């Protein structure tokens, strides 16, 4: 019908109250300091509702801020222009977020952090927070004699139950080779209706409140009241202020499953009606997706784990093993830093530099970016007198969403290692097994030479990442069993911060039906007092993440599940919310609730 209402020469935001707007606002004013735009940042009740009634008028903010979940519904009704970041400016941002901004294939918002719930829990109450939703009963029971309860979160909401209700099998919208069937929908099957009724039995035993919603739980965390709550990276500021000693981590398993939080990538969505596209494309890739724009925003409310790469290793600090095919060697190499405990306090930094190159001429996988996630243990054998490390490990793939034949059993594996640390000449001998369908490594070393000089954990990363667990979805991803059994050399150096540094070349192959990795170490410009030659580290690989809570943010993203974008999320979210609600306070049993939202969402 009528023209744009929306003024030309500025820019209206509109994001959530529960995200940084005040850092925002920063942004947008560094953005007018610049360029004379004025930027106006706004925090509307209910604005996921209200955008869409305003925008079809041609209407509303330029930009709105929201998880990705809404975006498709309000693209399906052309509200949102496509965006046209190139190729170079994609790539600065990790390729799944840009998956979940797309609508019938087309890019409709940026992207800009990965959310999703974590546990939360108070250390001096708790400091060992519960692995099974089975156990919260007793920890209440328990608690409750102190004046205190275990777990209060957000029961009003259905993004917050959800992770329960997925764990044992409900789903929201089946997704099929490339869409969601529209009418194959999970919310009634039986892993939803043991969440559902396990929520609702906390309820009847009097370990949670039916009315509990997102003030009430946060104001008890914060108070020190319970000693756990649910909740995302944008509340951990509160916390901070509020000085509770609090931990993040994992959610509670149900039924020995991963509880599956929703995945929300929050997304700036630019307003088809606006005449300020391209100043908002500016805004947001010149401006906002920038480090020193991130940080504005993350300084006053946590984004999680950040859509940008640059940003993103800054909070993270390289936790992951990252892999990226190098063409020219016909190869990988690979970055990441280690952090090793020091004895009475603090972390000592290893940088890690990686370049594998194969042995043999004959074909193999050159994989995409992606990680490995690494878990080790470490340990003493009683029996052993020579100085030694018994070392468990486990190893798998992630970071998207024939010689393999040689790994399907169980592969013994033998370790060799020349040192020599600033003049020190020393010797390692390893072996034990692998087990690569489980992504498990069981091993155990011997210093041959007498007492290592340096300590064992500054070795493990240098003492066979062909036994990684690469899931079916990603097993062209895999170089190291492509190289096999010929194999590959994998050099290093390793830096430790303000102390020396390793170089390290191996040779890992098959000698008959074993795998052998033989390794020549040099270590050069160590301190003879230092941590390293000084033995300060502590004996284990903890490996703590920079950001511990960032972690336990794609921890348990990645056991949960991307929300789809399709418009009929609304009518999902509308009949879980009140299917909860009412199953919470009674109304109706769990069964009739969640049949009357599977009806509702599939009409
Ligand atoms: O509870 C339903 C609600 O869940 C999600 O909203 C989240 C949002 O993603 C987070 O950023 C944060 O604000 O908490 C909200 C829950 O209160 C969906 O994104 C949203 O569309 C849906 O209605």
């Amino acid at each position: 019908r009528w023209g744009s209402k929306i003024e030309e020469g500025k820019l209206v935001i509109w994001i959530n109250g529960d995200k940084g707007y005040n850092g925002l606002a920063e942004v947008g004013k560094k953005f007018e300091k610049d360029t004379g735009i004025k930027v106006t940042v706004e925090h509307p009740d209910k604005l996921e509702e209200k955008f869409p009634q305003v925008a079809a008028t041609g209407d509303g903010p330029d930009i709105i801020f929201w998880a990705h979940d809404r975006f498709g519904g309000y693209a399906q009704s052309g509200l949102l222009a496509e965006i046209t970041p190139d190729k170079a400016f994609q790539d600065k941002l990790y390729p799944f977020t840009w998956d979940a901004v797309r609508y019938n294939g087309k890019l409709i918002a940026y992207p800009i952090a990965v959310e999703a719930l974590s546990l939360i829990y108070n250390k001096d109450l708790l400091p060992n927070p519960p692995k099974t939703w089975e156990e919260i009963p007793a920890l209440d029971k328990e608690l409750k004699a102190k004046g205190k309860s275990a777990l209060m979160f957000n029961l009003q909401e259905p993004y917050f139950t959800w992770p329960l209700i997925a764990a044992d099998g409900g789903y929201a919208f089946k997704y099929e080779n490339g869409k969601y069937d529209i009418k194959d929908v999970g919310v009634d099957n039986a892993g939803a209706k043991a969440g559902l009724t396990f929520l609702v039995d906390l309820i009847k035993n009097k370990h949670m409140n039916a009315d509990t919603d997102y003030s009430i739980a946060e104001a008890a965390f914060n108070k020190g009241e319970t000693a756990m709550t649910i909740n995302g990276p944008w509340a951990w500021s509160n916390i901070d202020t509020s000085k509770v000693n609090y931990g993040v981590t994992v959610l509670p398993t149900f039924k020995g499953q991963p509880s599956k939080p929703f995945v929300g990538v929050l997304s700036a969505g630019i307003n088809a009606a606006s005449p300020n596209k391209e100043l908002a494309k500016e805004f947001l890739e010149n401006y906002l997706l920038t480090d020193e724009g991130l940080e504005a925003v993350n300084k006053d409310k946590p984004l999680g784990a950040v859509a940008l790469k640059s940003y993103e290793e800054e909070l993270g600090g390289s936790h992951n093993v990252y892999i990226m095919a190098d063409k020219q060697r016909n190869g990988i190499k690979a970055n990441f830093k280690i952090r090793h405990n020091i004895e009475d306090g603090g972390v000592q930094l290893a940088y890690h530099y990686q370049q594998n190159t194969p042995i043999g001429d004959g074909p193999v996988l050159l994989p995409d970016n992606h990680y490995l996630s690494t878990q080790s243990k470490l340990s003493k054998d009683p029996n052993e007198k020579r100085d030694h490390m018994v070392l468990l490990e486990f190893v798998t793939a992630a970071g998207i969403t024939k010689g393999e034949e040689l790994f399907t059993g169980v592969v013994p594996i033998l370790v060799e290692l020349d040192g020599d640390v600033n003049g020190h000449k020393f010797s390692v001998s390893g072996e034990g097994e692998g087990d690569a369908t489980y992504g498990k490594l069981t091993l155990k070393f011997i210093c041959t030479t007498g007492k290592l000089p340096v300590p064992w954990p500054t070795l493990v990363t240098t003492l066979v990442q062909c036994f990684s667990r690469y899931p079916d979805h990603m097993k062209q991803h895999d170089f190291f069993k492509s190289a096999m059994p010929e194999g590959y050399i994998q050099e290093r150096t390793i830096f430790f911060k303000d102390d020396g540094n390793y170089k390290t070349r191996a040779e890992v192959k098959f000698e008959g039906d074993t795998l052998v990795n033989r390794i020549e170490l040099k270590g050069i410009d160590f301190k003879e007092d230092g941590n390293i030659l000084g033995h300060k580290l502590e004996y284990n690989f903890n490996n703590p993440a920079k950001d511990p809570r960032i972690a336990a943010t794609m921890e348990n993203a990645q056991k949960g599940e991307i929300m789809p974008n399709i418009p009929q999320m609304s009518a999902f979210w509308y009949a879980v919310r009140t299917a909860v609600i009412n199953a919470a306070s009674g109304r109706q049993t769990v069964d009739e609730d969640l049949k009357d939202a599977q009806t509702r969402i599939t009409k």
